[PDB]
């Protein structure tokens, strides 16, 4: 019982881009850029078509740095998320929907980030491949977790 998402980071050599979400599910924190993958779509080809429809931006090669299953207790679907990292085209764009900021590696704002954040961030900036599940209850709680690093994902 599990629904695929993707979730894309631009992420360059002293910085990252991060989105603020203003409405629906996450709003109120800065997230990478993804939504559900549709259908007769590739994972990958879902991951740039969201980071457009996001940010604005036009990437061409993603790579795939994690997968990441969070559970909502109580909530039957799984969310079964593709992370891909990325060379881009564009400027990011601020919408009705999404407000990116380029981000200092050492000033991430995971206070104002999912808590979840935390834990795999130092594995993405590090260039690692992981694999990760994430149990919360509401939107603030880890009860349980765990997080492994993969040489393919
Ligand atoms: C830079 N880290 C993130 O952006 C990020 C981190 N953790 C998340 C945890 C979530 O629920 C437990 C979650 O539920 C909607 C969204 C998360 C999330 N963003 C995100 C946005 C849109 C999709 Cl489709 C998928 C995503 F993962």
């Amino acid at each position: 019982a599990s629904r695929l998402y993707t979730l894309v980071l631009v992420l360059q050599p002293q910085r990252v881009l991060l989105g603020m979400k203003k409405r629906g599910f996450g709003a109120g924190r800065w997230n990478g850029f993804g939504g559900k993958v549709q259908e007769g779509e590739t994972i990958e080809d879902g991951a740039r078509r969201e980071l457009q429809e996001e940010s604005g931006l036009t990437v061409d090669a993603l790579h795939k740095v994690g997968q990441i299953v969070f559970e909502f207790v109580g909530e039957p679907e799984l969310m079964d998320v593709h992370v891909f990292c990325t060379s881009i085209q564009g400027t990011p764009v601020e919408s009705d929907e999404m407000r990116p900021c380029w981000f200092q590696l050492d000033q991430i704002p995971f206070k104002d980030m999912w808590p979840d954040d935390s834990y795999w961030f130092p594995l993405l900036l590090q260039k690692k491949k992981f694999h990760g599940y994430f149990k919360f209850q509401g939107q603030d709680t880890i009860l349980d977790y765990t997080l492994r690093e993969v040489d393919t994902v």
